[PDB]
């Protein structure tokens, strides 16, 4: 899989978790 977040300096596991991370913290 695929999922770097650009708001908090990161790399990742599930998709749904990145969506719930930005859609729960950033916007
Ligand atoms: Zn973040």
């Amino acid at each position: 899989k695929p999922y770097p977040c650009g708001l908090c300096n990161r790399c990742f596991t599930r998709r749904d978790l990145l969506i719930r991370h930005a859609q729960k913290i950033h916007s």
